């Protein structure tokens, strides 16, 4: 349960789970999942959903 | 396509021995990663974190 940020912006793919973020996000991970992925919870639009793993970086 | 998306078991399922196929139980959650040109696909189980293979036919799409 550690907190990740956004170090680029991303556009979710549509019709998918992914959810849409700005450079600076935070997040709170809940599920690693496979590398390249993670199901998070982005902490300003409160908004649960998949991201990329390469566009976050550790706090 | 249930691609990037969330799915959910609607039934319980004891994986074939000496696969990479996941047991999991109904209700178990999963984030779909690769969809295999057979019905079957490559996920991660929300509950147990694990990655593996379940087959489409015994999850449906619930969102986020």
């Amino acid at each position: 349960r550690r907190r990740v940020r956004a170090i680029l912006p991303y556009t979710k793919v549509p019709d998918t789970d992914e959810i849409s973020f700005l450079k600076g996000d935070m997040f709170i991970v809940h599920n690693e999942l496979e590398d390249g992925w993670m199901w998070v919870t982005n902490l300003r639009t409160d908004e649960q959903g998949l991201i990329v793993e390469d566009l976050v970086e550790e706090v």
